[PDB]
């Protein structure tokens, strides 16, 4: 300490974390990689600090005690890799990898050089999460459960989130969909999943996907996962629905409300908070103190493995 940093990444998230790190007391942000130059000069301007030539250069830097990955989803593996090796602790914003046998690895590899790996999952500090499980209790045995997230976006942009190979498999991409459910119910006894993507005139990129999970929880839950976004969808969606035997939880963006005997009451749901300043502080308070981090990179490795796992359920 200082926790030397250096951020692999310069979008919303890597900003996001910058703010923190800087005004964090244990904390000393030292360099940063990106991508295009104008979008590496407003990071390296807002930010004050200067940028590694690439990536490799910024994880071997001997002068940064740990690494940030926070850009494309695909180069996740192979640059946690490399930090790992080098010898630095590795803060990874979710997929840990596009793939479970890459997490295994990485996770081995985490253990066998004593540094931290550890993936961020803000949805799990978020308002609707939490109130889900202050409010689990009371609707007894959960047996069906949905959760829909449908992000029409017209045109789509042909950027990075809509590349097939960047992106990766929409359900490893989108992992906190998935992460909930682990949470929340433990391990998947059975999955089935389709994928349908519609592509862009350059197929390298689709405007596009619609992606559906349906998962049997060895304690009798099914559960469904629904993930769309791009041009053909109409109508958002960001439902949450649990079927009890005691009552029902809906929960529609970030409003609430409990039903028994078809009649319902309000759920007060948690502020949209800085998720991203409470992972950072979590990480530098596991580092320094030894308070353990509020989700489990097994938990992590975990939801990967179930996405992976519907990415073969598609052929993909
Ligand atoms: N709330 C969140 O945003 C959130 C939450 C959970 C997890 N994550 C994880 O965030 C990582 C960061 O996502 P984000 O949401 O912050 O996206 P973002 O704002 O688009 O930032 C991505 C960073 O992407 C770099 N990049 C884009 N294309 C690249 C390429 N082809 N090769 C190398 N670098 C490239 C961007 O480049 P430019 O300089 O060209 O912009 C920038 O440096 C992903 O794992 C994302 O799923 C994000
Ligand atoms: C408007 C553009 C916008 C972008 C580009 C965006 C990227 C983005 N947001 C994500 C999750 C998330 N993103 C946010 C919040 C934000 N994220 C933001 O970029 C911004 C500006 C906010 C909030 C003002 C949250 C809370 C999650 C967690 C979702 C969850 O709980 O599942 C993810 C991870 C993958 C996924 O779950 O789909 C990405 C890539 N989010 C956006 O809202
Ligand atoms: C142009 C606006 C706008 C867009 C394009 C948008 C889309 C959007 N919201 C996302 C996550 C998210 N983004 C937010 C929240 C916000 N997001 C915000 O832009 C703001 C101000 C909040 C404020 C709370 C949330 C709650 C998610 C949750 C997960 C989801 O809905 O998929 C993602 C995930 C990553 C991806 O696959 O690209 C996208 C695209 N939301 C938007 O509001």
């Amino acid at each position: 300490t200082p926790v030397r940093v250096g951020i692999v990444g310069t979008g919303y998230a890597a900003q996001r974390r910058a703010e923190v790190f800087r005004g964090d007391r244990r904390s000393q942000l030292v360099s940063f990689w990106g991508n295009s130059e104008a979008n590496t000069a407003k990071f390296a301007d807002t930010f004050g600090v200067r940028p590694q030539q690439s990536w490799q250069a910024l994880i071997n830097d001997p002068e940064i005690d740990l690494v940030l990955i926070a850009t494309i989803n695909q180069l996740h593996g192979a640059i946690a890799e490399a930090a790992l090796q080098a010898g630095k602790h590795v803060v990874l914003e979710y997929p840990l990898a596009l793939t479970y046998a890459m997490g295994k690895k990485l996770q081995q590899l985490a253990r066998e050089k004593g540094k931290l790996l550890h993936v961020e999952h803000i949805e799990l500090l978020g308002g609707v999460h939490q109130a889900i499980r202050q409010n689990l209790g009371k609707i007894g045995e959960v047996f069906y459960a949905r959760y829909s997230t449908i992000m029409g976006q017209n045109p789509a942009p042909q950027r990075w989130t809509y590349h097939h190979q960047q992106f990766g498999f929409p359900l490893v991409a989108a992992l906190s969909r998935i992460s909930r459910f682990t949470d929340l119910f433990g391990t998947v006894q059975q999955v089935d999943a389709q994928c349908r993507f519609w592509d862009q005139p350059n197929p390298e990129y689709f405007r596009a996907c619609l992606a559906t999970a349906y998962l049997q929880f060895n304690n009798g839950l099914k559960a469904e996962v629904i993930y769309g976004k791009g041009e053909v969808f109409h109508q958002n969606e960001r439902i949450f629905t649990l079927h009890g035997d005691r009552g029902t939880l809906i929960f529609v963006g970030e409003t609430g409300r409990l039903i028994q005997g078809q009649t319902e009451t309000e759920i007060t749901v948690g502020s949209r908070r800085g998720l991203f300043r409470q992972d950072t502080e979590a990480v530098l308070d596991y580092l320094t103190t030894g308070k353990p981090l509020y989700v489990d990179l097994e938990a992590s490795l975990y939801a990967l493995e179930v996405a992976d796992l519907c990415a073969q359920a598609c052929g993909y």
